């Protein structure tokens, strides 16, 4: 989505 937002692995938390 933005950086690594693929499926269910958010890296913006």
């Amino acid at each position: 989505v933005a950086r690594g937002w693929g499926r269910k692995c958010p890296l913006f938390g």
